């Protein structure tokens, strides 16, 4: 699809077995996810932004269904207000910005 | 132009008579710059993103030059990390998200 912003950019995932939406950041390098249950191994990892930091938890070579399309990735989940999919997931499926 | 994301999409800006480098930044609802010296009146404000909140200066009706393209809008002005354009001017510039 083409996306228009003057709405947040949401799309619907699947990941882990579950239903979730996500906003698409291009302002993100990383995909940061609300608490939620993943199998798997992880490492701790700490991510900064706009208000200082926060603690995660990284999983790697996650399987994760973006707006119907598939993408093997990095994930990392801790207390972030809002699930963002950030470039490392959106140039796997071929997600430009145009002006 | 159309821009991938396999490097962050920082674009250059023209604001208050200075040249930065700003990210255009889908996953942010407003605009938010580093700490600047810019004219005109001004309203406190506190915004939320991953790791807290941050207090702003609140800047409205500025114009903005954004990789060549005039917006004039809200601004503001903080101790956010990185400066970021966000949809309210990417709307102005006609900015999209394909894939
Ligand atoms: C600050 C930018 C630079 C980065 N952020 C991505 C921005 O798009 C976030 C998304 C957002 C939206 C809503 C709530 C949030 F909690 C966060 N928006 C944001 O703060 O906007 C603020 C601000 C704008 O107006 C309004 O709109 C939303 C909210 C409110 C006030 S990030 O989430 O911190 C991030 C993400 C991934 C990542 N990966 C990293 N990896 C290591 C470096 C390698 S670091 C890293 C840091």
């Amino acid at each position: 699809p083409q996306i228009t912003l003057w709405q947040r950019p949401l799309v619907t995932i699947k990941i882990g077995g579950q239903l979730k939406e996500a906003l698409l950041d291009t302002g993100a390098d990383d995909t940061v996810l609300e608490e939620m249950n993943l199998p798997g191994r992880w490492k701790p990892k700490m991510i900064g932004g706009i208000g200082g930091f926060i603690k995660v938890r990284q999983y790697d070579q996650i399987l994760i269904e973006i707006c119907g399309h598939k993408a093997i990735g990095t994930v990392l989940v801790g207390p972030t207000p809002v699930n963002i999919i950030g470039r490392n997931l959106l140039t796997q499926i071929g997600c430009t910005l145009n002006f």
